């Protein structure tokens, strides 16, 4: 694989770590959709809208199997710690439209 799952369920948007790199949810849009991280960074997702939303990573991408993260209500949070170098495209899985992207060095 080419991630590690720090929480396999959402967790609330006041217990993200420190050093967290913060990937906010609003406006029905991941707000940063291009992020740039080193390996061993743990990137965390935060939905700050009522809509729930997830990160979904599609066979092949982070791993053999589809990462089809937890829903998360308002104001939780998921994180996902990046191990290798790669280009790694998510979307949401209720929403398609709504597409993200992590670029690892
Ligand atoms: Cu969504």
């Amino acid at each position: 694989d080419k991630a590690t799952i720090p929480s396999e369920s959402p967790f609330a948007a006041a217990e993200v770590a420190d050093g967290a790199i913060v990937v906010d949810i609003a406006k029905m849009k991941y707000e940063t959709p291009e992020l740039h991280v080193k390996v061993g960074d743990t990137v965390t997702w935060i939905n700050r809208e009522a809509m729930p939303h997830n990160v979904h990573f599609v066979a092949g991408v982070l791993g053999e199997a589809a990462l089809k993260g937890p829903m998360m209500k308002k104001e939780q949070a998921y994180s996902l710690t990046f191990t290798e170098a790669g280009t790694y495209d998510y979307h949401c899985t209720p929403h398609p439209f709504q597409r993200g992207k992590v670029v690892v060095e």
